[PDB]
């Protein structure tokens, strides 16, 4: 998976990040207090795995009770989703703090953190689409899922072209707090709160979240793109690895363009009746494409625009070219299974190789 | 176009070939006699350019008088085609002999010879399809053109995996003699000779050429493929450049598969009403893909499966994916023009670079 030179350059890696948000200091104190009361023999990898597992399980339950994102869900699922998201955020902060101390820091923890963040953000966006019932507005339904995907991959892309993580003021913490309070409010008042139209303008309640999302996206995107263009750490404004600045842009453009092209020529409404499966398949694809860039900027190597993850989208595209011999509902499942298996294989292989080199006993 | 290392390895190149055919010795004596009476100040590049120009012009006239390959042509075009083919063969033999003497040998002459052979074989196959009127049998119409293309590219592919040219007994000389005598007979007796059905079996006259073609193809293919597998000159059975043995096979498989895929999903009979344009466009594409391998095995470098020549086939494929917004008769012309321009640009650039390095005054 990783060449000898890349694996050699993996060592002597210094984690560095600068930034702070509005709600950080109080929650920073809270996380410090909670981590003050954690056993010293527990490994951070177990903590992040548990957090990811809880978040994914709760989101999976909510998605299974609400296919197409237009039905309603009981108190059970919403409470479970809110608890899972809060636990995920808490465990992320706590295992970060516990890994910085007790001299357990390693390059593998960063890879686990970023992969878990990718999967968790995909599932959280799916859950927040399912809870609001954003199926009565079919126009604003591709945008939310794939802008969450695009925003996270652009955060990674900003990281690749620079050397330090830069934190904004509308970063992940506020988004997670807003989603948690939204889930709690929807649970306590019922799923029909978003059908309680605002006294004026004839616009429903759901415009209050969506607009904010768009605004946040704009702000976030702005910052990232500036660091892409004005900033450069290599011999010039070029990439830290010496390559071009806009290479992974081709990766994400290809992924999103293929998604849009398959969306627009379904002839059987592939997306509006199977949204969760579609978003999950392309989320696994983009998760692999984002984990590749993580290893790319941890090391100093160069990425290619050819991966064994376009098998799913490739099958969909080549089953759309030929008019219709296989119906477009089994091919989606095959693509999702293939993408999930490929992602799991890649992650396991990389983890095993890094463990073998660094002799760190990944779970210990 | 060519890197410094490749251009350095271009020198110290020794042309070597072994083989002989049945009709060679008499025609060998004839060519020796004719070259005995040629001026000593004339360059071989001019001779091969003149031969290629005459062959292409005569074939173009014949093709223009017979689109779709089902009409008839007068005495004029058939006589001109026979004379042009005979002159092309004579000039090839003569300029080869004249380049071996007068110490004018250079690596550029080989590239000119192979490019001219590619273009000439494409045009000769088009002419022999047009003359026989092989349009009343639409099944056996893709096969002939693309098997000529495939056979020449496989001869080059056999050359790449070895070090010396191997000549068979049913090689190009007999094919050209057969085509010349066929053109002469069709001229003298009229185009309707192939509608003079053989006293038995109810099969028309055209089965006499076609069957032979198939047989010849089989024999030729056999030899080439054996040299591909049993023979190896590198550290192992591997390529002389050290790469895999079956890499250009992907190139030709991609070209022919794309041609077949565009053929089979036309929905407007793109091929059976515009055969000459179709074959010419894909002939230019394969001519560029075959000239690349010529430089590849003259040097010791490695080829890629990514060229700026799939623009035409790419436009056709992506205009077939979207149902139909641009009609499928202008896109073919655009693809043909783009392919021809790209081939001309590549050839001119390579010729100019080699002339600049070797200071040989290409035409002198
Ligand atoms: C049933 C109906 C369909 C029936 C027909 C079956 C078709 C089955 C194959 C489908 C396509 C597979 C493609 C594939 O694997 O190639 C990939 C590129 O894929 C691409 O570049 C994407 C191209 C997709 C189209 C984009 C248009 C915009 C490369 O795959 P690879 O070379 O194998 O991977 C090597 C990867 N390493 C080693 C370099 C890391
Ligand atoms: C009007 C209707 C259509 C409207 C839509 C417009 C579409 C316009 C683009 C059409 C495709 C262009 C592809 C292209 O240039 O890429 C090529 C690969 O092309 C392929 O690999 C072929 C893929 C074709 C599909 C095969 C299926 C089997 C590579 O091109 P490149 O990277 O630019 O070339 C660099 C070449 N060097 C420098 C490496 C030598
Ligand atoms: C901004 N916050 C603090 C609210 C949350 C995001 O912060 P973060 O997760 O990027 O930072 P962190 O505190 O987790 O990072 C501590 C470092 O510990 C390492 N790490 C992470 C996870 C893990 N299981 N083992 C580790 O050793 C990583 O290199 C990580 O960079
Ligand atoms: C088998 N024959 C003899 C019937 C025809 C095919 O033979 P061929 O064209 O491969 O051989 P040839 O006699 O042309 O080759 C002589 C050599 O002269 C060189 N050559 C060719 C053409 C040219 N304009 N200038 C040259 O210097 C090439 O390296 C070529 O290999
Ligand atoms: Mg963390
Ligand atoms: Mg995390
Ligand atoms: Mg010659
Ligand atoms: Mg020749």
């Amino acid at each position: 998976p990783l060449s000898a030179q890349q694996l050699k350059k993996l060592e002597e890696h210094k984690y560095s990040a600068s930034g702070r948000s509005l709600v950080e200091p109080p929650m920073q104190v809270y996380w410090n207090w909670l981590v003050e009361k954690v056993p010293l023999w527990l490994a951070p990898n177990t903590i992040t795995m548990v957090g990811l597992l809880l978040n994914v399980l709760s989101t999976l339950i909510l998605v299974c009770y609400c296919p197409t994102a237009t039905e309603g869900a009981p108190f059970w699922t919403y409470l479970l989703c809110a608890i899972g998201l809060f636990v995920y955020q808490s465990l992320d902060a706590i295992d970060g703090k516990q890994a910085r101390r007790t001299n357990s820091s390693s390059p593998l923890g960063e890879m686990f953190d970023h992969g878990c963040d990718s999967i968790s953000i995909v599932f959280v966006n799916l859950g927040t689409i399912a809870a609001v019932r954003l199926g009565t507005l079919p126009g604003w339904m591709f945008y939310c899922c794939f802008v969450g995907m695009f925003m996270f991959y652009c955060a990674q892309w900003q990281t690749y072209v620079c050397g330090t993580l830069k934190f904004g003021i509308i970063d992940v913490t506020e988004l997670q707090i807003s989603v948690t309070v939204m889930f709690l409010m929807t649970a306590v008042c019922g799923p029909e709160l978003w059908d309680y139209e605002i006294p004026f303008t004839g616009l429903p309640m759901k415009t209050i979240p969506l607009l904010g999302i768009i605004g946040g996206t704009v702000y976030s995107c702005s910052n990232y793109f500036r660091v892409i263009l004005s900033g450069g750490v290599g011999k010039n404004g070029s990439t830290v690895a010496g390559t071009s600045v806009l290479s992974p842009g081709l990766h994400i453009g290809l992924v999103l363009l293929l998604a849009l092209m398959i969306y627009k020529k379904s002839t059987t409404n592939l997306f509006l009746q199977n949204p969760c499966l579609y978003t999950l398949a392309f989320g696994f694809v983009s998760a692999k494409i984002t984990i590749k860039l993580v290893i790319a900027h941890m090391t100093k190597s160069e990425i290619s625009l050819q991966d064994t993850a376009f098998i799913g989208p490739g099958l969909l595209f080549f089953n759309q070219y030929f008019n219709s011999f296989i119906d477009e509902y089994i091919v989606l499942w095959i693509a999702m299974v293939i993408s999930f298996a490929d992602l799991l294989r890649y992650c396991i292989s990389v983890c095993l190789q890094i463990a073998t080199h660094l002799r760190i006993s990944v779970f210990r």
